[PDB]
């Protein structure tokens, strides 16, 4: 009963941060095996920042430049290479806390959970969407580049996030765990546009459907609409198409609730069209879009 | 920067979940040195919900009727006993991931995390706050416990034990005592009249202007009394001065009296927000403490 954001249990994630420093600059880093990985401009200084030369900057750096601490432990840097924008320090010792993982590329409108940290420590955990424009909107004070967003399997991490920057916009931008960042960023300091961002249709329609089993059923109706006619409404409220993968992602939820998928559509596009009147939807007079049918379904019934 | 209902790292208490099981009962229980901590109902049948005496139902319950399993391995049950509304089963294994801890007792309107489990494996993590009716909007997940962690020492203050008829939850302390008026039995109870955390909405209003959403600001004032008298027909917590001295190091962070604040959040219950968000929400948010804006900020 009840519905929240939840996120991942972070114990796995905990005991793989760590604290990089080099030169002036200290910020996370995550300990998996033998292998440290963080934001390669954790070799920048504050006169580097505008368009840095991160071949050269790294080729002034040998091992014994990076201080890289688990809790009250120094590791051994034996090794260091720069893959796209994260830096992989070779260290003597082996994570004895390595979960089972993956490394994972994710796409825009799915998501996970971030553990932030400052300086190699954890500080919370919270649940958060890839936005369509591959930004996230989180929380990430100065000190926070490296955490990372990750999601679990059943005893397998899979890394999916680590965190660079902020955009002169206030959100925030990143890479994978090979480096590549999600969207158009580049890790320099320089303002950067991030594309018009769209609402995640599926996972709105989700969250209707968790409203339904929770009894919030008001915005209900029996109206129908089609796929195409739905999505002529969904590009006028700026929300994104709605594909027949994603029904057929949705179909467990229509399922348990004996909902058509456009039938909840068509439901949708009332709320799209007229509003909420003041009403509220498990709490809330927005739409939320921070669940996918996965987490939806995870929740009622997970671990 | 930015600004996110965010949980504590759950590590320290992942290591501390066990599953128990009595008779045909499985729920979650928390092992912290020697002693697992559970919910008492696990020792009810199905016939027992409606009235049970749990002296006698104890009773007739030995240490072999327990089975506390930890990940891979059964513990071995040399004791039990009653606290109030939780069993304690003595074990004779410490356990050892056992954080540095201290069980606390939290009042209405203070936070903490949650980690949801089931029959003894963590699903996920969230962050809430005790209604001022001491129940609880969350979501076999019994004997999940709500904590929150200073440094390295986690302060266990909520175990939850039963879903009310109207769907939120109740539990008590970790000595076994019930927040609110709630019993553990099967009968209807009623959660007083909820009313919002005042001093949650401020915090959060100040966590706004931190982050550049600073439109619902004015000058026009108000005293403790004025507004007071507003929060009591909104179904809003009376703002005590307890209060205003903790949300003082938001104040002198951001340069805005606390009344000012107040005679802020005055028009926004009188007005509404005319169609206008503040961090990403519309409507007033009162699950972060003052503590809990400073130490995100
Ligand atoms: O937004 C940025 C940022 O937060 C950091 C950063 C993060 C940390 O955690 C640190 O410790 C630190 O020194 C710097 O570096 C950047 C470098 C760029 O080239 C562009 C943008 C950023
Ligand atoms: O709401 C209640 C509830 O959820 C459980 C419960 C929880 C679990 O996790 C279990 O595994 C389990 O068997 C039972 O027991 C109750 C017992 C009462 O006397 C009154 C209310 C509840």
């Amino acid at each position: 009963s009840g519905f929240r954001k939840m996120a991942f249990p972070s114990g796995k994630v905990e005991g793989c941060m760590v604290q990089v420093t080099c030169g002036t600059t200290t910020l996370n880093g995550l300990w998996l095996d033998d292998v440290v990985y963080c934001p390669r401009h954790v070799i920048c200084t504050s006169e580097d920042m505008l368009n840095p030369n991160y071949e050269d900057l790294l080729i002034r750096k040998s091992n014994h430049n990076f201080l890289v601490q688990a809790g009250n432990v120094q590791l051994r840097v034996i090794g260091h290479s720069m893959q796209n924008c994260v830096l992989k320090l070779k260290v003597d010792t082996a994570n004895p806390k390595t979960p089972k993982y993956k490394f994972v590329r994710i796409q825009p409108g799915q998501t996970f959970s971030v553990l932030a940290c400052y300086n190699g420590s954890p500080s919370g955990v919270y649940q958060c969407a890839m936005r369509p424009n591959f930004t996230i909107k989180g929380s990430f004070l100065n000190g926070s580049c490296g955490s990372v967003g990750f999601n679990i399997d059943y005893d397998c991490v899979s890394f999916c996030y680590m965190h660079h920057m902020e955009l002169p916009t206030g959100v925030h931008a990143g890479t994978d765990l090979e480096g590549n960042f999600y969207g158009p960023f580049v890790d320099r300091q320089t303002a950067q546009a991030a594309g018009t961002d769209t609402t995640i249709t599926v996972n709105v329609l989700a969250w209707l459907y968790a409203a339904v089993i929770n009894g919030d059923r008001w915005f209900l109706n029996r109206f129908t609409t089609t796929l195409n006619d739905f999505n002529l409404v969904a590009m006028k409220y700026n929300y994104e198409p709605l594909t027949q993968d994603h029904v057929d992602i949705l179909g467990p939820l229509s399922a348990q609730t004996g909902i058509a998928v456009l039938d909840m559509c068509a439901s949708l596009k009332e709320l799209l069209q007229n509003g909420m009147n003041g009403r509220t939807i498990l709490g809330s007079a927005l739409l939320e879009d921070e669940f996918t049918p996965f987490d939806v379904v995870r929740q009622c019934s997970g671990v």
